């Protein structure tokens, strides 16, 4: 076949059920997550190959970065609730991996802060019970498929995306077939 598992894909022996249609996992210290956002910007063009009716999601996960990896979740959720995601996340992914700026939860606040959302009302969200079941949704999500590498992409909690077997020569001819996959695999 064209598409052959254990190729651009593998197969999850313990498929999940109810999950999101497509399912994103990232960390803001994953360098090749780094990539896939500002460089590739994946999310993106999978979107615009993605049918009608599909729905996207982008979790951030514990795993990367200790103490600070968890705040991130936290943020990330705080993010999601306030839907301020594409505010945030250049500036979050620069601050730590770029200008390591980002050291404490009060740097990531200061990000949210110059990208204009209110004190009140990020510290409001980073306390509120909506995100703390915000937070327990990311981790399960990626408890649900044993996850313990970033970037990843889940698709009807049954295909997981190998980017590992795609030609890198070309960055552009990468996206498309990376985006490609996922559709074919969406209409699977």
């Amino acid at each position: 076949a064209q598409y052959e598992d254990g190729k651009q894909y593998t197969t999850l022996e313990k498929p999940v059920a109810g999950a999101p249609q497509v399912l994103e996992f990232f960390s803001f210290f994953c360098p090749h997550c780094y990539q896939f956002e500002e460089v590739l910007h994946i999310s993106d063009n999978v979107k615009k190959k993605l049918p009608e009716g599909v729905k996207m999601t982008k979790y951030h996960v514990n795993f990367m970065g200790g103490d600070l990896g968890k705040d991130l979740t936290q943020a990330w959720a705080v993010a999601m609730a306030l839907g301020v995601e594409d505010k945030v996340t250049v500036p979050l992914f620069e601050g730590v991996q770029k200008t390591q700026t980002i050291r404490s939860a009060s740097d990531i606040r200061d990000v949210f802060i110059n990208a204009g959302i209110k004190g009140e009302e990020y510290d409001a969200a980073w306390n509120s019970f909506v995100v703390k079941s915000l937070v327990a949704q990311q981790e399960k999500a990626a408890a649900d498929v044993q996850l313990r590498g970033v970037p990843a992409m889940f698709v009807n909690g049954k295909y997981q995306l190998n980017p590992q077997g795609m030609d890198t020569s070309n960055m552009d001819v990468f996206v498309q077939q990376y985006a490609d996959t996922v559709k074919y695999l969406s209409e699977k």
